[PDB]
């Protein structure tokens, strides 16, 4: 199955029937995924109670001659977000 | 640094002040995450354009007891999920 955020933004318009319309609930859903991001560059662990918590990790930068292939390397460091699953995705999801 | 679902609730309530209120907007904010939890149940490839992607995983079983606290380790063979990061939460989180 494919699933994209318009599928999420449609749903909440369809169930909060008289306050969210699909045309506005697209923006409402935008600010979900925007603000996670603005938090995660600010220094923060974004906790979503029952669901899990997203925090940052850093990869080390690597330099040298790769000793399998002999190719020289100049790979820099970088940060990324990662995730730790909670009960909604454990015992609520598992039957 | 730390961030809750309560501040995701305040965020949209700032934008649409007369139709969304920070306690009301908690439930709107929760039902996004409830509809992604529902999707990873059947096994849908939840791929949020720019944010990243959500798919299944199987938990690996572990039967044991931590001697250093006295707690049982009692992981079954269970359904869970996992995130794979996309461009907003790696490449442009990263500077």
């Amino acid at each position: 199955g494919h699933m994209s955020k318009k599928e999420l933004a449609a749903q909440i318009a369809e169930k909060f029937t008289d306050v969210l319309s699909k045309t506005h609930a697209e923006e409402i859903t935008n600010f979900v995924f925007d603000h996670i991001k603005k938090a995660l560059v600010a220094g923060k662990e974004v906790s979503i109670a029952g669901f899990g918590k997203f925090a940052v990790t850093e990869r080390a930068a690597r330099d040298g001659r790769n000793p399998s292939t002999g190719e020289t390397i100049k790979i820099p460091a970088s940060k990324s977000a990662k995730f730790k699953a909670g009960k909604q995705l454990k015992t609520d999801l598992n039957n």
